């Protein structure tokens, strides 16, 4: 369906993310046959969103849980919400939720990383008091996206397993709200940003409708008029413009209005004026030579999960900012929208990714029982339904972010395995589809090194070149020496193979802050600072290499393992954000170059 | 009396450093009553020698002890060892040793780090076992060494208190060792270098010998030689020869005969042609400006104290090697003379200093019970006594150390407050002494930060200036800003005082491996380097600034405490010698330099 980001004018919201709702575990499944939520939980307690449930009560118990789970909390209608659209959405509800108000069904969700919303104003009464149940669901099976297998055991509980690293963290993660239409109403949009050479350019409105006649105004950063259109289906306005920049990220505005002889509904979506696309093997915005630094990321901190949190958002884009990162990835999801809204505001550059992450069996390190299915792609494993839950994945994330400038590119997924056989039949046509769906942008699909430039049978279907590499790490362990001959030679092996631009969206060692150690080795900090010299020193000798984004901003939570100690730790800072002595060596490379600029194969 | 490091010609050494003895406390201090010394100690369990005793048994109550312990070990004397003179020897006993070979006491020191020695043929049969008892006290009061005082409580037990950092560590640190002279014997021997613009020059000998006529003879590097003297008293050789430097350290050995007509007795000392003294604001070793870099030290590691250690002392000096220290200090007391050896061979400067320290009652830091004698210099607390007391223990250092090269300066004590009466009065006759014991060098006493320029009453009576400072850690906490002012004005006001050359032998803070910051604030590893940046660029702006050398190069153990966590934390190393990052900007300005070399104030 059609998503709209809520802002405030002919349209208000109670934030229901007030935080403290009543929460619930269901260990026995008799939720729903017992129907909980016609009255309040009971056996509750308090739990604040949005956060993950699982860190919230130090209890490994419900850290570790899988099934379903119970939030509720009330609520009074604004009374001035009159015979108004009364809209109830959720910025995210990790993997699937299903809602009762008071008694009526009016929402369910499968996702854990985009927005749904539903009109609820025939079982609500502005003025009054209204019960809100979410029952929310953390299992992952095949046709889910991300993947995974819950095997239950003979005693009667679940237990999850999947393929990624990072930890299955489950609950609301971003703001719920209740929130106000008038009976005409925007409710789609879509704008496109054609640029010349630089010195003048147009943009194309198209807009979906409630009932109602559009004015489209296009405004100044000081709001002078600059750009005016008419028509509720499609327009281009040619103004000579002031463009959307890295350092700088300016901003236009225009404002939506859908008319009725009794109504009137007004929207400002920002707009960027950029053009993003590939020629040959460079990286264009407004036809220019990018060069990408910054890291992958994750939604993840201390106690909250991936529950978002502005304090948290406001400190880390000051270490970015601070440290020379002109860009980052969505790291395997959807992140919640106030990230991209500060990418725009800001002039950072994202490339943006789908929760298509551990498509991949291979991936790894089993002393344990193998099963696991025996063909990725099978009825059984990755299976029709599953390229239809992931076509769908991709439609949603295209309708959030389609209007954020700062998305140069999308993701289909991050390290598939593409060496079983219907790998390329299943990739087609969600690459020949995500076109489909917004061809104003590239598109590509992030590799896992063990698919190298001779195995991988997918990487031609996609735009740019995005990269996993670990050469000193699983594979040379600890040896830089002959680390960045293989390193290079691959590098070098790729740009011939496909002769497209290449970014290495991960290159990184795990390093735990404090170790230090004469020797330079393993997991001490100054092993992470060599490594990163060296993988360095090599994009520098490789024309084709024109980004490049460090693993882990910030240690990471995982799955409990014998590769992770305490959770990933990659990170460039510490989780509480405490800074590795390779912050400072990274910070020195990227705010030494010119903007956007590789070196001269040298500096 | 007259110390001779043994070597092994016609004199041979079992070293009793075969570590395992008995060991045992005596907690009633019943055991010379009882005369613990003539059967095997009771109650006993294997301690290693050399080490402190304080921390090999992970006991509490062994480490905080104070009074007497009991060393006892025996050992078969070598049946070649004939008629001829049986000399035991220990480098060191820490504090307070006596000494039973079976029933006869041999021997008694105060004075924990220098050698002492008997001859002990008499009591003893060449081919037989033979028992040995050393009664060891770790007890300090005001005339002794550090001095310090010992509270008894009213329940029966000894507790110790002092003023130094430090931990009072106590036991056999160094070698024992039984050895064999002829009865024609070297036992005294000092030697002068005198250099002239680096053309040619002259050493005087001077022997003191037992019974027998000397020929001197000085030989090559390559055992060729060069130089001959004659006379059992005196001579001076002018040759034209090979010098000890800085980055190299040549050495010659002057080979020395004493004669009967009966025996023959041959002795190697190595010898060093090095002149040092002071000339106006400038450090002059071969008529050369020297600077001084690396750091104060300890003698301290885990699990064995003071204890000395072989691979310990490689593992240092490769460290101080790779990081640029040409220099370093004994700090706090004379340490085992290996170091120095190593120093000489090696071409390392070194600053040799007495177990003079904590003289100074304002240091510091109490919550607690004031007492603490009022006056420093009294009959109450630093006493004839102690000056007399303090006078054996310069004379001893130099009995050890005027034949070692490497040894450029002799310093008197660390840190004492020179603000009450006495302190012009107690100071001058030592320095005035220390110089009728040794002119060849010039002396120091090492100052205190509050002795400031306008207050210490003490520094002309010294020929170089030295300084510990802190100004951003114990005053101005954590202001870099205001510390540099202080700083520089302090060292100006110095430089005009005085005119002396200046040399920093403590400068550094407290800092946690592993505490990283972003604020860049006290006890973070980010602060120690901008704290040592700051120092550095201060003394690159002063011209009387000659030497610098850091607080500690690694962490120590000290006295327990609110202001010491989990001992001295300003090592550039931990304890376990992993580098902190400040490791890494001292090793850049050490190596960056020239060698001895100030930089054009500026690099
Ligand atoms: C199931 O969730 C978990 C749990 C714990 C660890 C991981 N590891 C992950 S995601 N990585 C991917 C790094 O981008 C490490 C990894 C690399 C790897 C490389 C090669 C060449 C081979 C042959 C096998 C490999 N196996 C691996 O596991 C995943
Ligand atoms: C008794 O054994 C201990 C136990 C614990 C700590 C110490 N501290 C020592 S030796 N230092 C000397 C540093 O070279 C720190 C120290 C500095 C200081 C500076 C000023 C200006 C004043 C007024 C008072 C001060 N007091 C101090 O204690 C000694």
């Amino acid at each position: 369906s059609h998503m709209l980001r809520p802002v405030e004018t002919p349209t208000r919201e109670i934030k229901k993310l007030d935080g403290l709702w009543a929460f619930s575990l269901d260990r026995e499944n008799c939720g729903i046959d017992q129907r909980w939520w016609e009255s309040a939980l009971q056996e509750s307690r308090a739990i604040a969103v949005p956060g993950s449930f699982n860190d919230q009560f130090a209890d490994a118990d419900i850290r570790n849980y899988a099934g379903n789970v119970w939030y509720q909390r009330e609520v009074f209608i604004p009374k001035g919400w009159a015979g108004q659209r009364i809209v109830l959405r959720f910025d995210a509800v990790t993997h699937y939720g299903k809602v009762w108000v008071n008694n009526q069904e009016v929402m369910e969700h499968q996702g854990g990383y985009t927005p749904f919303e539903a009109d609820v104003t025939p079982y609500v009464i502005a003025g009054k008091s209204v019960r809100i149940t979410v029952c929310v669901n953390n299992e992952l099976n095949w046709q889910t996206i991300p993947p995974g297998m819950v095997i239950t055991d003979e005693n009667g509980k679940k237990k999850q397993s999947y393929f990624h690293d990072f930890f299955n963290y489950a609950g609301i993660h971003r703001s719920v709200m209740l929130y106000t239409t008038p009976n005409t109403w925007v409710d789609d949009i879509t704008v496109v940003t054609h640029v010349a050479q630089d010195c003048n350019h147009a943009s194309v409105d198209w807009q979906v409708v409630a009932n109602g006649d559009v004015s489209v105004e296009l405004r100044d950063a000081d709001q002078q008029v600059v750009a005016t259109g008419q028509g509720t289906s499609g327009t281009l306005q040619v103004v000579n413009p002031h463009l959307w920049q890295p350092g700088e990220g300016y901003l236009y505005e225009l404002c939506v209005t859908a008319k009725s002889q009794t109504e009137c509904d007004i929207y400002p979506l920002r707009v960027g004026i950029r053009s993003v696309a590939v020629k040959g093997e460079q990286f264009l915005i407004n036809h220019k030579p990018f060069y990408f630094t910054g890291f992958g990321r994750h939604e993840d901190a201390d106690l909250r999960g991936k529950g978002f949190d502005n304090v948290l958002m406001v400190h880390d884009h000051a270490l970015m900012d601070w440290i020379g990162a002109n860009s980052y990835r969505t790291s395997h999801y959807p992140y919640a929208e106030e990230m991209l809204d500060w990418a725009d505001e800001h002039g950072i550059v994202v490339i943006d990714e789908t929760a298509a992450v551990g498509f991949n069996l291979s991936l790894g390190i089993g002393f344990e029982a193998g099963n696991k299915p025996k063909e990725l792609y099978s009825e059984e494993a990755v299976n029709g339904e599953t390229q239809q839950a992931h076509l769908q994945a991709i439609k949603e994330l295209i309708a959030r972010d389609k209007n954020h400038p700062s998305v140069v590119m999308w993701s289909i997924a991050n390290e598939p395995d593409t060496r079983p056989q219907g790998a390329r039949e299943y990739f087609a046509p969600l690459a020949e589809a995500t076109r489909k769906l917004d061809p104003t942008r590239p598109i590509t699909c992030v590799n896992v090194m063990f698919c190298d430039a001779h195995t991988d049978t997918i990487s031609d279907l996609f735009d740019v070149l995005c990269l996993n590499r670990y050469y000193g790490w699983y594979v040379q362990s600890g040896d830089l020496e002959t680390a960045e001959k293989v390193l290079e030679k691959e590098l070098l092996a790729w740009q011939e193979k496909l002769h497209q631009p290449i970014i290495i969206t991960e290159y990184g060692v795990d390093t735990l802050a404090g170790l230090h150690s004469m020797y330079t080795d393993m997991w001490s900090e100054e092993y992470q600072c060599a490594w990163l010299d060296m993988y360095h020193r090599v994009f520098d000798r490789v024309s084709a290499v024109v980004g490049e984004q460090v693993w882990n901003f910030a240690d990471f939570a995982t799955s409990q393992g014998i590769l992770r100690v305490g959770g990933n730790k990659k990170g460039i800072f510490t989780r509480d954000r405490k800074p590795k002595s390779a912050a400072f060596l990274l910070q020195k490379r990227w705010t030494g170059m010119n903007f956007g600029e590789k070196p001269q194969q040298g500096g």
